[PDB]
């Protein structure tokens, strides 16, 4: 009895011929509510694109359904969480658009520095206005590359071959994997200051929103040609037309907006921006792409093979003893990336006790994804790790022993950096509801819930240091839910942890700072 | 017609049944001359242990040889230089005794500590002289590993479930390699300061040879245990009988010696010293796993497949076009390694110009070769990549341009250092008789011979200074052949390369460094 | 431990045949530890650290003791067993003071 | 006497790159002391020695040893000329078969 395949929107049979001859592939108009309803039943599989919506009603109809995959990027038209909560692996195609990306970002860049469109327009109402324009040349320039990652680093590779000396900002690719693509990693600010290009290649997560706000955009080099391909909002709209129109950036490119459908913008009245639909990956070799990398993952899936582009957990993928431990390891992933002074070159996360009889594999991954939350979207849950250790220089590593010390199981996770220091976190589950407990930072043990907006203090003055921070906290109306805190064992420091009920406004931190003189001071939100 | 597999030595056919049922097996006397040389010439491979020499004479008589396997580690008993002359891969099993060793490290430490050998001949002499024996205890105690190769750190892993600490001296490990195990890396004047326990895990190289001498040995801690089951001769042989009979080291443990077989050591007149005739890898274990090892190399090599536990080059492995470059790319990671201030953590090989229209994944093997000369034995000419990778923390990639600058075909090495730093170091090849050039050093270009004994300095006091050395070295009575010089484009440095005839006498190294203020200084042979 | 060790190794033997001035080598043929099986007959304290210190070399470790907590028992990695299956499945053997002195058997 | 030269890279810098079978990769540019003498152990401690004295400073330099012969073959660019007394003294001081000084501007 074959499996049933049901595509339900606009793929091609040939696209997806990576199917074998093993499947039962069929098609519905997926945008169609009923007929969508009544085919999905049967299915095995489901692909889609972007016009079927898989919700939890299409779920609760499809018993049968292994897979969801999402041939592209976005997951917006998938709930991934209905999904996993039915044991459905969802997939989509991570690496598809990235050529068609690049490729859109350089095209939006030259035609910006040559105003492509305005001479295009100018020649179309029959004049000839050659005098008027005046472009920019890129060879010898430097070009700022925020963000780093695989787009990022392709734009990177095309722009150096005009000549252009290329630095970058990133604190998520380790300065050895920067070194090996021949690009130099710098501070934000530096990047500002000494680029005559700006290309932005960040996720959009709130670490990310409007990174480059005013205060940004005035640090720039004056005549700064700026592009942004790659998330709404991530280059202040108004802040960019302002800057614009008073002269100080000369032109700018943007395909994507801080919500579209876009029809409005003031920057659509300024021909020195140059504006597309969100097209990065309208391009017939994406969509294939896409179709063929989805077409593959459903392959190894319904062979009951390993599934490298999964986006969350789903099957007998994970066992009931590992799974709680999944969402635990993350936080503690999020947790020693905090406490690191820079991007650790791996994690070793180490399993100890009852857990260690498991199989724990997935852990690993779960370390990774909390380290690199920072970029990484909310929907994806797995991360593929040879591509992020390709990609970013980080890899993990799993250890397990038989023996915990106190806890029936305790997993640490070892961040470690490239100069041979190490920051150690731990958790454990525990009791009829496994509470997630945070346990262990380097050699301090303690008892605190892994939630919520967490405080996280280094500092050297240590007298009445306690009063200090408790009394500012809680002149700026932060209730303190729990703490932790401990004189160092060796030298003049300590460090406190403590749970809040709200963010730390920035002006108190920096009182916090100079109350205790810290060294460190960061504030994590472990939801 | 089925491929001939002669066995010429003590290997069972079930240790060999990794090779398939497409083969014909024969058995010969190997150690007999004329036997060996009347059955070879049929042969397609040959394994061999350590009885049968597979020199020139056996070569020349076997026409169709593809494969030497030697079923072991060492590779003395094979010509690898004449089997890579006539075309024959030359393979070994590298990895086979690394247990039955940690094992018998651990054994000899043990055995030394608790004065077994002694006690057992007490009893053996039909007395109870309980009261004469005092043991040394290793829990708690620090445990110092000279060598973090393979074995090295097996015996790091088994001691430290003893409740030892333990640290560790090799300069080629990565930090965050060493991190990722648990082992903190030390200088070696700080492990001979710290350590309670000594184990011994280098490999025999000049670099090597006699590291712990009478000046090494003083610098323990009184009370010392001391084992060597690595190469004979790490421990000076007579400084260690003074420092025995001293008192200063309590105990030592031996199982290999300077000059083997060994029958007259003074050590043997102490009992104090634990010794064996290296019995390392002495165990059915140990041989079995040779033998399954490179049944599995045989099996891979002649269904055309790529074997990684290969010694040398043989056969279509190499074009004609790149093979020269092989020796020339090995001095170049010699030389990217000295130039280092500390281990890279990669090497970047870029092939430019007309050699990178060539199958060229080998270069990438040839820098690491060199990159790590120090800690490999001269018979080996590839090294497994993902082991060394897995072992020690170092990778490489290769990367392809069109373009060279200058040369119609250049090599370029760049070694990544953790922090993002780079060193570069290029040649080329040219002419009838392709003369092996080193053609820059990050960034200065010049024209040199990749040969002989050459010493580096990077220096900041400037006027005057090619007199200064020229004259210190021509007082030592040190030719120099020839000579690259210039200074930093950027800074107060300045540098210098020479070809010498003879290395450099230490404290005239001493004086050179002090005349010119160098921060760097080095003597590198590159032949 | 430096007593399996030197039963292993023959180190003893080895050592002496040195101290005669003879190259007695190729008479010398030890048992690996690695991957084999370890049975610990006896789990007071000694014997439980001797198993943590085995299963350091790769060793799988079986026990025998009746008085012993289970769950103790897998955090130190070992597979408790009957007397009958230890003897049936061991490799090596080492015997120790149980966790009840001492109606030890023999 | 065979004198060659190449340009390369974004500027195309000028380079001399071989003299009499000798290879070098040098700017071709300001002054250049040429010199071919007899290698004894000193010999390069005696012209650099010379040079450093008379306050002369080396902004680069190549030395090559001869294919075959007891020879070899240095090129200097140095911030400023060299005396003639200077010259002949180097000359002396290393059995020079030639030695040459010329501006490269």
């Amino acid at each position: 009895s074959l499996p049933v395949v049901l595509i339900a929107d606009k793929l091609a049979p040939s696209t997806v011929a990576a199917l074998g001859d093993q499947v039962e592939v069929r098609w519905v108009d997926g945008p169609d509510r009923d007929k969508l309803l009544a085919a999905v039943p049967e299915a095995d599989a489901l692909l889609v694109r972007s016009a079927t919506t898989v919700d939890a009603e299409v779920l609760a109809a499809a018993p049968k359904l292994k897979i969801v995959a999402r041939a592209g990027v976005g997951l917006d038209n998938v709930d991934v969480d209905a999904a996993t909560a039915r044991g459905v692996l969802v997939v989509n195609a991570p690496t598809s658009n990235i050529h068609s990306a690049a490729e859109h970002a350089l095209a939006l860049l030259l035609a910006a520095s040559r105003q492509i469109p305005a001479a295009d327009a100018s020649l179309r109402e029959h004049t000839w206005k050659r005098s008027s324009f005046s472009g920019t040349e890129i060879f010898g320039k430097t070009v700022g590359v925020v963000g780093l990652g695989r787009i990022g680093q392709l734009v990177a590779q095309r722009i150096a071959a005009f000549g252009a000396y290329v630095v970058a900002y990133d604190p998520y690719v380790s300065p050895a994997r920067a070194a090996q693509l021949g690009i130099e990693l710098l501070s934000l600010d530096d990047l500002l200051a000494r680029a005559d290009f700006i290309s932005v290649h960040l996720p959009k997560t709130p670490e990310t929103a409007g990174l480059i706000d005013k205060e940004a955009l005035a640090k720039t080099k004056p005549g700064v040609i700026i592009v942004n391909a790659a998330r709404g909002g991530l280059v202040d709209e108004a802040a960019l037309a302002d800057a614009i129109t008073g002269g100080h950036v000369r032109a700018a490119g943007l395909d994507v907006f801080a919500t579209e459908p876009c029809t409005d913008s003031p920057l659509f009245e300024l021909a020195q921006v140059v504006v597309t639909p969100h097209l990065g990956a309208s391009t017939a070799e994406a969509q294939d792409r896409a179709g063929t990398d989805v077409a593959e993952s459903v392959r190894l899936a319904l062979a009951g093979e390993f599934v490298p582009d999964a986006v969350n957990v789903g099957g007998g993928v994970v066992n009931e003893e590992v799974a709680p431990w999944l969402d635990l390891v993350r936080k503690l992933g999020v947790l020693a990336g905090v406490l690191s002074d820079e991007l650790p070159v791996s994690l070793s996360v180490q399993v100890r006790g009852e857990l260690a009889a498991e199989e724990v594999e997935v852990l690993r991954l779960s370390a990774l994804r909390g380290l690199f939350s920072a970029v990484i979207e909310d929907a994806v849950t797995f991360v593929n790790a040879p591509a992020l250790a390709a990609e970013r220089g980080v890899t993990a590593e799993i250890c397990k022993a038989s023996e915990s010390p106190n806890h029936r199981s305790v997993v640490d996770v070892r961040a470690v950096g490239a100069d041979g220091s190490v920051v150690t976190v731990s958790g454990t589950l525990y009791g009829p509801q496994l509470s997630q407990k945070i346990v262990q930072i380097n050699g301090r043990h303690f008892d605190l819930r892994a939630q919520g907006i967490n405080l996280i203090i280094h500092y050297v003055d240590r007298p009445g240091a306690l009063g200090k921070i408790g009394t500012l906290l809680g002149t700026a109306g932060v209730n303190i839910q729990a703490a932790q805190l401990s004189e160092d064992a060796e030298g003049p420091g300590a460090t406190i942890l403590l749970r809040l009920d709200q963010d730390v406004p920035d002006d108190v931190r920096t009182a916090i700072a100079a109350a205790v003189d810290a060294y460190k001071l960061e504030v994590v939100d472990l939801s």
